[PDB]
């Protein structure tokens, strides 16, 4: 039995609108902890945003889209909690209109296509990002972060951003999008779908 701990806490993002943000955030604890989201200090509720849970509801992910300048910008807090305690953290979320970009905001020079791919084979999922300073590529696959690190090496993500997912399963299906992410911003690439195929 423990009090939860944070392991994955959402950092401070600035998004484009039109766009897509997610704030991800996870715990671990016994018993298993569970997550909720609000937005100053109420939950969550909207068209526009969607709450999808992971590892058994002790992940979490808040998604909104489209990015509305007026009504997004604001604090949204994560709280985790078990029978034995309760944790929470915030972050501030930023939507700049197009005319607000800095030079350097990330921009997608090739994003991931259409994938159709047999049984057991290699698939890999392109994303060239661009901007000043060179900006980092995480993963999506149907609106939850992609974490190779717990794939056993058969998914794991290359230098130049792609993600390459050898052994191609059913599981592997679903929509993809790639996220370039700069101390200016975040940009999400249009969403890509992998289908796996009868050999």
């Amino acid at each position: 039995d423990s009090k939860p701990v944070f392991i994955k806490v959402p950092e401070d993002q600035t998004g484009l609108s039109g766009g897509v943000a997610s704030f991800v955030c996870q715990a671990t604890g016994e018993p298993k902890p569970r997550i909720t989201w609000m937005k100053k200090g109420k939950k969550v509720s909207s068209q526009r945003f969607e709450v999808i849970e992971f590892d058994d509801g002790a992940g979490s992910v808040l998604r909104i889209q489209p990015l509305r300048v007026q009504r997004d910008e604001a604090i949204y807090e994560c709280t985790a909690t078990n029978s034995l305690g309760e944790i929470n953290t915030s972050a501030k979320l930023s939507v700049l209109e197009e005319e607000q970009l800095p030079p350097g905001f990330p921009s997608i020079d090739m994003g991931p296509q259409l994938k159709v791919v047999e049984k057991a084979r290699t698939a890999t999922m392109l994303c060239a990002a661009g901007g000043n300073p060179d900006p980092e590529i995480s993963w999506f696959k149907d609106f939850l972060p992609v974490d190779p690190a717990t794939s056993n090496g058969r998914i794991k993500q290359l230098r130049s951003g792609a993600l390459q997912i050898e052994s191609s399963e059913e599981s592997d299906q679903g929509k993809y999008e790639c996220v370039a992410t700069n101390s200016a911003g975040t940009r999400y690439s249009a969403p890509a779908n992998l289908y796996v195929r009868v050999r």
